[PDB]
């Protein structure tokens, strides 16, 4: 797997390619680094999200968080200090999306029902 620095350059790299096409802002994206993820976000930082699990090939053409490639990624990709607490984010999570329709909406509010559940040491990019 990733260290965890190679880890932080990839999640680097997300950001810098989808954080231009969105209205958002330094501070509202060091948040989420840091695992603190708004209730009521606007549009802009929900797509934002959604570019990034896209990225990461973890959303379907359905505009939906697939399940089976985040645990083959998580399992080859993530180092020990990330690993097992993206394992149990996205078991006590999958179902989050099904509240929503919209794509930016089932990205975002699944990637914060993690962020909730893990402690702030659980980033995202
Ligand atoms: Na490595
Ligand atoms: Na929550
Ligand atoms: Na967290
Ligand atoms: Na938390």
């Amino acid at each position: 797997a990733m260290t965890m620095k190679q880890l932080t350059n990839s999640m680097d790299m997300m950001r810098q390619a989808c954080a231009p096409k969105f209205k958002v802002e330094e501070a509202e994206l060091h948040g989420l680094r840091k695992s603190i993820f708004p209730a009521n976000p606007d549009k802009e930082l929900k797509c934002y999200a959604m570019c990034i699990a896209q990225m990461a090939g973890t959303m379907t053409k359905k505009g939906e968080i697939s399940f089976s490639k985040t645990m083959a990624q998580i399992e080859a990709m993530l180092p020990p200090e990330m690993k097992t607490m993206a394992k149990e984010a996205l078991t006590h999570c999958k179902d989050t999306q099904t509240s929503y329709k919209d794509p930016c909406d089932k990205a975002y509010f699944s990637a914060k029902c993690a962020a909730d559940f893990t402690p702030d040491t659980f980033m995202f990019p």
